């Protein structure tokens, strides 16, 4: 089982149809959408068939989100519903080169502090991977501690909150990670505000994941060992908002189902371009043969029928 | 009665602790969101029923507006000809505020783009002819159209475009100027109003009554076509807050003092006094009139008499 720690949220998409003080932006598109870091990676682990449970806080308006997420294979039994506050909202303009123009407002996030995860795993059991996503800072701290204290294998997955977190802070959360992801700006400036090097960095993780947005995803190994995956193509680009998350649920429910790592990053790059082809993070739609198609016209038939095989 | 046209709206209000002059993929962490009732012709027409003004709401929203129907008339603000949409959603306001005041936002019209359907004709036949109509911030074609109905019916009005005057283009800005009692812009507006139109400066005024152009702590100007200039410096803030809606306050203590008789400078001056009411709330309708509190700071700003002589006509 997976456990996804991170936040959760309502989504405001909005579609400014032009190219990014007192700014205005008049908006063609407006729509709410369930959303949220762990929302999204865990909606795609339980699409995709996986075993996930959601850890993380929302408010008391959250009923309607978790029957989405249980009808979709989601545990949701230790998300924490505050008394008071509401669920987190982000608010997001995006922009025709999709650009992104954004404000988040933690609410409920804030008491995700409170969740401990020896709970989860009295539980359901030893989880086979947390992934500790962008959260309440001192949550992700905390969840990081727990998982080296308990001894489970997590993922440092730091992305929007990388620029709210101090050096010292990012550090605390990259050691002892089986996977480090990130996107390429994230990578620069994860190095920048730690001072590590690439290497210091590749002491200390087991996979370093960046993903480089149209250029596709690198795996790296400490070794040096790097698998470059290209992109899914895309038909029908619409909304950026998720495509990391996606990258991240399908890249880790292949390797939950077995794959390796450029099989697994394949499958990642699927459900990523379909959340980019969609509005909102959890809108896309899982269709076997489409799936099996765009693999195998991206990256062979025999690596498209691999991948479809362990779905 | 003032008919108060434009866009009616749902304000969703945030807060960075940040400074945007500081900074393709910015996300801004925000520690207060609240959900208020906007729109330039709402807040106009609630803060001139608030003041006792008769006041009329004239703009289209969508089915959610029960509540702020309520709102408004409780406050004396006739809504009778707000179009309900039977599809659409109020437009939504979308802003982000910073340490400096500076503020980046989205806005979407929704039900708004159906005011274009609104014929002035049914309003004036309801409740008479308006003293004076604003001509605020509505869908392009809605504010064209009300205008021309105005100059047909022989209306006083007042163009007040603000916020969609980087939307429209040169001549439907012209198209929106020609007759008008008053023009109403800050002081940025007022030279892209001048860019777009090619218009010189006296071009303007040979075809207003009047121009009142704001600027921000700088107060607000007062012009007539002769060249008489009226400077109204601001109320003082305390406790600055949030800028969304102080322009459309202004203009509504402004406006509700011409309305009661009041000078241009006394009615400036209880504009200037609600402004910065606006200034120090969040939300645009989040403010209290208190008598004695209102007197004080005129008083303090502009004089005692002047105080007085507001304070009267309320
Ligand atoms: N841009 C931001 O600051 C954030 C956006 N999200 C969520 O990130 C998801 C996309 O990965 C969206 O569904 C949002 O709810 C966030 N989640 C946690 N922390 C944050 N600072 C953000
Ligand atoms: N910004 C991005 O990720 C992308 C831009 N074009 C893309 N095409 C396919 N996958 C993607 N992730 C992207
Ligand atoms: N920034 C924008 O583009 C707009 C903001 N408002 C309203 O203007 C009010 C403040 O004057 C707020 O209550 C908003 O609802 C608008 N109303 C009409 N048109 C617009 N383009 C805007
Ligand atoms: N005191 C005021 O009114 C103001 C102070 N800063 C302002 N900025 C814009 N408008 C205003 N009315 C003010
Ligand atoms: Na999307
Ligand atoms: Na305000």
């Amino acid at each position: 089982t997976i456990a996804v720690t991170g936040s959760i949220a309502t989504d405001h998409l909005m579609r400014f149809p032009g190219r990014f003080v007192s700014l205005s932006f008049l908006v063609d598109d407006l729509v709410m959408h369930r959303g949220g870091v762990a929302g999204n990676m865990a909606f795609a682990i339980g699409v995709l068939g996986g075993e996930v449970a959601l850890v993380g806080a929302a408010g008391a308006d959250f009923a309607d989100y978790r029957d989405w997420l249980k009808a979709r294979g989601v545990n949701c039994d230790h998300v924490l519903i505050s008394e008071t506050a509401h669920t987190a909202r982000f608010t997001c303009t995006t922009d025709v080169d999709m650009a992104q123009i954004a404000s988040f407002y933690p609410g409920a996030m804030s008491e995700a502090r409170n969740i401990k995860l020896a709970d989860v795993v009295s539980a359901i059991g030893k989880p086979e991977l947390v992934i500790i996503g962008a959260n309440d800072p001192e949550a992700m701290f905390l969840h990081t501690e727990e998982c080296r204290k308990l001894g489970l294998a997590f993922a440092a997955d730091p992305s929007q909150q990388l620029a709210r977190l101090s050096g010292e802070e990012i550090r605390r959360l990259v050691n002892g990670a089986a996977y480090l992801f990130t996107n390429d700006y994230e990578w620069d400036l994860l190095l920048s505000k730690t001072g590590w090097s690439e290497a210091d960095v590749m002491a200390q993780i087991d996979l370093r994941v960046t993903t480089l947005g149209p250029k596709g995803v690198d795996l790296v190994e400490p070794d040096g060992t790097t698998i470059h995956v290209g992109v899914v193509p895309e038909t029908s680009q619409t909304d950026p908002t998720g495509v990391g998350d996606a990258f991240r649920a399908g890249f880790l429910t292949g390797r939950s189902a077995g794959l390796g790592l450029e099989r697994s990053a394949q499958l990642g790059s699927l459900v990523a371009v379909l959340v980019l082809e969609s509005t909102g993070t959890q809108e896309w739609q899982w269709d076997y043969e489409a799936a099996a198609s765009r693999l195998a016209g991206a990256y062979g038939e025999h690596a498209a029928a691999e991948i479809v095989a362990v779905l």
